[PDB]
């Protein structure tokens, strides 16, 4: 009997969704590499991923519409893209299918979408095929969703700081914490964030639900919530496949550099890609670094070099780098790195957990508030910066507490902690282990 198991593929096209989707990918092809794996982009996202790199020969890529009519040009704003490409509707996504189909003359027997692209759940309901969601966001975030008309309710009589006891395990979170976007109503709504407040409803249809999070580290009654609400929750280890990772040059010099600086002394500055801060911080961000004398990596934008102070990065070349690009993972798992300046994205807190760095938390948006409160009152693994935003006083305060001083001891024993928590759950009898078999068995017996 021929194998004629043909997953589909649909990641939401978009920079950090992209990478750790076919992440899990390249693992499902690698050990089923008689099943038909259809990956299926745009063409800057296939641009994105598949340009340099070399993938497993049961993995095809497919093209489907950006949303952008041609000579239409997009504002410069981080939703309209999303919104623009969400708005294709299942019709783009069945066609990926077609294409899909015709070159593998195999007909969609199982589909892995990324959770905000929800039109692929009407295409799996169409083929009478099971959806399994992929969740690369911050984990403990899934439980908002379930709970919209509450953290609505209190965000709007209650205090700031008011905490959402109605989440369990989620005691720690607060009103000022939840995403601005579940509660923008009215002309502020977004399709993007019609999306993600429509996951409360979607979610529970699929199949299973793939968490790219290490499931040792979330409160134990808030997977036990979660795994009320959906039929299958699943966690499969975000560390990347030998066949992810590109040799990268590391032009900048940013390793050898480390390399001559003490253990835990660095602090790694990077405030996302997604969005720019604005640039009263970014100057803060340059005079706390220079007023604390600490050794700094900057990871900064080419186009932010002109708002820094004058002389700045002049008078700091000898103990700081200032650089568009590092390779972050490795840079992470540097042992000169004592603290990690953040936003707060999903992949950031990922790669910073798993190498037990430190965190300073400045959230801009979206997860990134629930990212940093579970960092500073539930792991415990670092603070956000003082004022919730960057000050030249309060971000020395930040960086003098958990790299140098005695106040800060607790932080860095649970970033310790939280590294071997990582290390065993990555582990062959991880959680993981087991619940990246169960996904093979659902491909399999699609
Ligand atoms: C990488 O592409 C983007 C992702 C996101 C994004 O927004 C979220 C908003 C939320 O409220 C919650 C989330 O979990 C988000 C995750 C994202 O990746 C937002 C953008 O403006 C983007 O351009």
């Amino acid at each position: 009997m021929k194998n004629k198991q043909h997953v589909a593929i649909f990641p939401f096209p978009f920079g950090s969704h992209l990478p750790p989707l076919l992440n899990l990918v390249l693992k499902l092809a690698h050990i089923a590499p008689n099943t038909s794996f259809s990956f299926i982009g745009t063409h800057s996202s296939n641009a994105f991923l598949f340009t340099k790199r070399h993938i497993p020969n049961n993995i095809r890529v497919f093209t489907i519409s950006d949303g952008i009519p041609e000579g239409h040009v997009p504002a410069n704003n981080p939703i309209e893209k999303l919104d623009l490409f969400l708005s294709t509707g299942p019709d783009n996504l069945r066609k990926g299918i077609e294409l899909a189909v015709a070159e593998t003359k195999q007909s969609v027997t199982c589909i892995i979408a990324d959770a905000f692209v929800t039109s692929s759940l009407l295409v799996a309901q169409t083929l009478n095929v099971p959806w399994i969601a992929f969740w690369p966001n911050v984990s403990c975030s899934l439980s908002l969703y379930f709970n919209i008309d509450l953290i609505r309710d209190k965000c709007s009589k209650d205090a700031k700081n008011a905490t959402l006891d109605f989440l369990p395990g989620l005691s720690k979170l607060r009103v000022e914490d939840v995403p601005q976007d579940m509660l923008d109503v009215g002309e502020k709504e977004t399709l993007f964030s019609r999306t993600l407040n429509s996951l409360g409803v979607v979610l529970p249809q699929a199949k299973a639900v793939v968490v790219n999070f290490f499931a040792e580290l979330d409160p134990p009654l808030f997977v036990k919530y979660m795994r009320s609400k959906l039929q299958s929750l699943l966690y499969v280890v975000p560390l990347p496949c030998p066949q992810l990772l590109l040799p990268e040059i590391d032009s900048n010099g940013c390793l050898s550099w480390l390399d001559s600086k003490s253990s835990r002394s660095v602090a790694y500055v990077c405030f996302g890609t997604v969005v720019s801060p604005p640039p009263q911080e970014v100057v803060a961000v340059a005079e706390a670094l220079e007023e604390s004398g600490f050794p700094f990596v900057w990871a900064l934008k080419e186009s932010l070099l002109s708002i820094l102070p004058k002389g700045f990065v002049e008078r700091t070349s000898t103990r700081g780098k200032v650089v568009s690009w590092v390779p972050q993972s490795h840079v992470l798992s540097h042992g000169s790195v004592g603290v990690f300046v953040t936003h707060c994205g999903a992949n950031s807190v990922m790669e910073s957990v798993s190498n037990g760095v430190p965190m300073i938390c400045r959230p801009f948006f979206g997860d990134q508030g629930i990212a940093a409160r579970v960092i500073q009152d539930i792991w415990e693994v670092g603070v956000i910066v003082e004022g919730k935003v960057f000050t030249k006083n309060g971000f020395v305060k930040s960086l003098n507490l958990i790299l140098v001083q005695e106040d800060g001891k607790k932080i860095r024993d649970n970033a310790l902690k939280v590294k071997q928590i990582v290390q065993d759950a990555v582990g062959p009898h991880g959680q993981a282990a087991e619940d990246f078999n169960t996904l093979v068995e659902v491909i399999s017996s699609s």
